[PDB]
């Protein structure tokens, strides 16, 4: 099992899935480890060993924080790293179809995390069952996360900021450099990606160095116009000069600063994140995506409005209960462990929670718009109003809006509804279909008949698997029976979109438009 | 002859055809002296006595008021203003009275509306007479004295004390529990039934002590005293009674003082200072209106509801379609009378400039931002639409629900009516609508007159609001027939049933603009 590499020699190995094989090289190289010197510079490209490269352990994580609100939970468990965390940690992951295929269409998963955490190497993300299934190549990649990837003194190139998106760049030409000498064809690749991930892939619609590194795209729960999505360049430097004041590193020249920087062990770094900004919420990305010069020349929203972005189809879609994940993180009267009623005040106070800086009347004003009940009996009224309002503004109305103003110039979108609620997902009932929980259906995992899924969950995950890989190889996200309902095009006028659950495959039109129409027309300008 | 033997003498009356009958009309008697000299400002002063005979046989004099003339011969505009002489020699009222004459009539009394600054019962449209011919009921209307004269408030001040109007109201219904029963009808069946300030002031009469034995039930069309017109608080009142002392020069520090210099002062300078009593103020100012006087009204109305202070009877209570559309021709840029008035947007918030010149601009952008969720973005008219329905729901229909919920929920019934039918003969424009007090025609029954060009279905829509309104009157339940009739049911908190009017089809729904009064009662106040 040895892939020669256009710069360099691997070894591989055969996991066998569902009776045949996929073979998989795990933690191949595709930058220099950017350690010492090169903490907080953009990648750089790699010299050539030859010896040979035993790609058959998944690498290390790049260095993160780690949530542990929740020890020995699942729910909050499994977005935790599962392999050792290192700066040492650009590395990417393939799986291939056995056997070997010529031009088979390769899907480039980007994961989320806020930019502050996530790894390639999570279950949830295992590549083999769409290689298997629908021949495809997957290709992963880790990229840097928190400060170590996105610190920014603009224009000084060290630091620049959006290192980890360069990482994801270096990741993709490197797909474009060596994946057809593993049955590849580089000019049909399709970027997925969730949350962060989904943002980071809008950005490579719009990035000019990324334009022909990949050729369709799939955002999932994420996009760049999102509210935590893109950071000021004065916030970002607002807290990078924080974090250099918490480290000891406060100089005169930004050179300084940065060696100083330089010279701290890794874990200085980290744990003095979460203080750069002094009014955090549940969702704050401490450093994330600024506009560089570099990666992103201009603000991403005009480069949206002016048109200057790859034209391809993409998907797009959202989850039925996006925000309900957060509200657990600090939002009063929210619990794992019970049913979460609220009054209206705790609902206050949880506004207040997510919008810290928003004037008195604009938080009325949100509740006013999130208060018309249907049932007003409905004691679990507040709850579902509360995290449907950090769902909407943070996630869905964003994801409408960008799929809107992205179809407008002739361009073939896709957008979805995602609605099941995993039967074994291990948070309660009353969060719903939760943020990150169509990503296990999207990577076909309920396909183990032994894992536990049921039949109705896995013809759904069969569908899905399917539909995003027609998609990556066609461009439309056809199911190619013709029992399945066809998935038409969103436009503008008509905007229509198709529901994904077990019990049937709707299709609607104008989702949630009087709740997003809050958030496009009367909430900038409170 | 006519002749009717009252308390403080006897009068002399008419006799009038309808439909093929007779009904007897005693128009323009005295029910107290006249408000002249010293008694300008002060309450209503009983009459004693004339040994005379007092022919009632015109209509008497109008109260002194400011009269619309922005349109010079528009029948739409002028068919409003009073129609006789005005004097402050003006406390009268009229009696109509079926024939053969009849022994315990229930009694219809009305009164009048026009913002409290205007206004008369001798215009064409409150003709007693069909009533009295159709429905076999005593109909009674009074002149009582509007603006300044009627409402100039020095509170616990009896020179001047405020509500002298309501006061006017009062003592004619005291007349009625005086003398009916000597033209047939049962003082202790007595109906109020008022429009617009006049709703007002029937609400305001369901809440004063003194009035409560002198009435029954009561109607209310497109009016109550929880309209952000009707009620002016203390403390602004004499303000503002103040400020007309400034502007006439009665400016004196002994207040009573200011009392005389105003007394002395002619009255069309004083009717001609009123408007610039309030800085600015919208198409709507009340500029002397109802008060918390300490004798009419002993608190704020809206506390006297909530505590269930009030009188425990039944009420019928509705409003029209298009509450709004005429005050938009008296003032928001880009509307006339003549064109179509298709506005643009932010000509829209010129008019909630105009209408709205207190709130912060984020309340203005919060009122525009509820009425624009299109179901056609494409609709030109939609904007003219929108600032009517503003208008309209801010200023009538949602204070007419949310009274009826609080009044509903102390155990009386209460019936809601949306009357949503266009007279065929309104003279204003399409656009504008089923216009404010175009439903009073219909109550009256002139529809019923088979001579004034009015189409069948208008006939039969005007003979059904005629029986319900009697027989609510006289029964407490606006029932038509029972057998082929649509239920009219109650207003009840919970489901807000209502019933419609209009010539194609009466139907129950519920939660008259839920979606809008919301807004007005739960995020407006907050702003
Ligand atoms: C910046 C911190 N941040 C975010 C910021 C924006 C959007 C999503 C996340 C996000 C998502 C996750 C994870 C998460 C969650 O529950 O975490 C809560 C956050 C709040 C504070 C620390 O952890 C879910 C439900 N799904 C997913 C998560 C992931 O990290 C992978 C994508 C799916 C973790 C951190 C996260
Ligand atoms: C402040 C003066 N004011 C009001 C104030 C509040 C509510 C209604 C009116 C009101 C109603 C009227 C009259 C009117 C109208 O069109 O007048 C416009 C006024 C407003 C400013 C200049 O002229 C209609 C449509 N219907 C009715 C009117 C009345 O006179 C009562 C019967 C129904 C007259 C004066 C009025
Ligand atoms: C759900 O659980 C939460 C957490 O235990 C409960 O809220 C806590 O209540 C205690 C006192 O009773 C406070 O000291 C904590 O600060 C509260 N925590 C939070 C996050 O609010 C809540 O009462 C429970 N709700 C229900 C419906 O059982
Ligand atoms: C006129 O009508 C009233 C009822 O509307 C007649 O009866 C009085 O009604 C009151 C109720 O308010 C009762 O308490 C009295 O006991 C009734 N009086 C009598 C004598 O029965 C009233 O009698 C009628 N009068 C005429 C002349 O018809
Ligand atoms: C409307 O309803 C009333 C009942 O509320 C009908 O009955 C009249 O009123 C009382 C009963 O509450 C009776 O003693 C009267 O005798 C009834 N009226 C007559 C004329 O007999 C009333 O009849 C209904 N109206 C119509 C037009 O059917
Ligand atoms: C240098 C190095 O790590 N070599 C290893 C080798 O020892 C191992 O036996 C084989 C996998 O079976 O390939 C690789
Ligand atoms: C028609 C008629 O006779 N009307 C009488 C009149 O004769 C009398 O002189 C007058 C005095 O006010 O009262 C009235
Ligand atoms: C890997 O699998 C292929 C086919 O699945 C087989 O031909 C090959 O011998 C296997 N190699 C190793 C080292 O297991
Ligand atoms: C790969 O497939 C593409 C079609 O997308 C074709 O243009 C190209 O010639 C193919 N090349 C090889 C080596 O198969
Ligand atoms: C950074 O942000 C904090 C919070 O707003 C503020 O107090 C501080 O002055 C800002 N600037 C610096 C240099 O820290
Ligand atoms: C930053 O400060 C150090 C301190 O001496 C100096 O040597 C270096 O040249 C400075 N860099 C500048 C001014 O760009
Ligand atoms: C999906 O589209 C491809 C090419 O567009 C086609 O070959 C395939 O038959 C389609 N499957 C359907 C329509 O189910
Ligand atoms: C009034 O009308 C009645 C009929 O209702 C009639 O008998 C009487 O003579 C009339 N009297 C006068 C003075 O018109
Ligand atoms: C009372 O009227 C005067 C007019 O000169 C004005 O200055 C003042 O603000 C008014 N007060 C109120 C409470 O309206
Ligand atoms: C309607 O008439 C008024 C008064 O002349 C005028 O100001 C307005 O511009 C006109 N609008 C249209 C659309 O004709």
């Amino acid at each position: 099992i040895i892939i020669a590499t256009k710069n360099g020699k691997v070894r591989g190995m055969n996991l066998t899935v569902f009776g045949g094989t996929v073979t998989a090289f795990l933690g191949i190289p595709y930058a220099q480890p950017p350690l010492g010197r090169l903490r907080f510079k953009k990648p750089q490209s790699l010299t050539k060993w030859s010896d040979i490269w035993n790609a058959t352990k998944y690498a290390n994580s790049c260095c993160q924080n780690i949530d542990q609100s929740f020890p020995g939970f699942h729910g909050s468990e499994m977005w935790n790293p599962n392999t050792d965390l290192s700066e040492d940690c650009l590395y990417l992951n393939v799986w291939i179809p056995a056997p070997k295929p010529k031009n088979a269409t390769v899907l480039i998963w980007i994961y989320g995390g806020g930019f502050q955490t996530g790894t390639s190497s999570l279950h949830v993300y295992d590549g083999k069952f769409l290689a298997r299934v629908e021949r495809v190549i997957v290709v992963s990649m880790n990229y840097r996360v928190g400060a170590l990837g996105f610190l920014a003194l603009p224009g000084n190139p060290e630091a620049p900021g959006n290192m980890g998106l360069f990482d994801q760049q270096l990741a993709l030409q490197w797909v474009q450099k060596n994946i057809a000498a593993f049955g590849g064809n580089p000019k049909s690749v399709t970027l997925f990606g969730e949350s962060a991930g989904a943002a980071s892939v809008s950005l490579h619609l719009l990035s000019p160095g990324s334009h022909s590194l990949f050729t369709r795209a799939i955002l999932q729960s994420g996009s760049f116009n999102a509210p935590w999505a893109v950071t000021s360049l004065y916030e970002a430097r607002n807290r990078t000069l924080n974090l250099a004041k918490l480290t000891g590193c406060s100089r005169e020249n930004e050179t300084e600063i940065i060696k100083c920087l330089r010279n701290k062990d890794p874990q200085e770094i980290l744990l003095n994140e979460a203080f750069v900004v002094p009014y955090g919420t549940p969702l704050s990305v401490n450093f994330g995506p600024t506009v560089d010069g570099d990666f992103l020349t201009d603000m991403p929203d005009i480069l949206l409005e002016l048109g200057q972005f790859k034209k391809t189809q993409i998907l797009v879609g959202v989850n039925k209960d996006e925000g309900t994940a957060f509200l657990v993180y600090g939002a009063p009267g929210f619990s794992k462990d019970n049913n979460s009623i609220i009054t209206r005040k705790e609902f206050q106070e949880g506004l207040k929670i997510f919008f810290p800086g928003v004037s008195e009347f604009g938080k009325e004003s949100i509740l006013f718009h999130y208060t018309d009940w249907v049932d007003d009996q409905r004691p679990e009224n507040y709850r579902e109003a509360l995290g449907d309002v950090v769902g909407d503004y943070n996630f869905i109305c964003p994801a409408l809006e960008f799929t809107k103003k992205f179809s407008e110039w002739g361009n073939n979108a896709f957008f979805y509804y995602f609605e099941h609620r995993s039967s074994k997902l291990p948070w309660p009932e009353w969060m719903g279909v939760m943020h990150g929980y169509e990503i296990e259906f999207v990577f076909g995992l309920p396909l183990e008949r032994r894992d536990n899924y049921t039949k109705a969950e896995e013809i759904l995950s069969r569908s899905i698997v399917k539909r995003w890989a027609n998609f990556a190889k066609y461009g439309n996200p056809n199911e190619t029976q013709n029992n399945s309902t066809s998935w038409p095009v969103f436009k503008s006028t008509e905007q229509k979109y198709l529901t994904l659950n077990t019990e049937s495959t709707r299709i609607m039109t104008k989702l949630r438009a009087q709740q997003c129409r809050f958030w496009t027309s009367f909430f900038p300008k409170v």
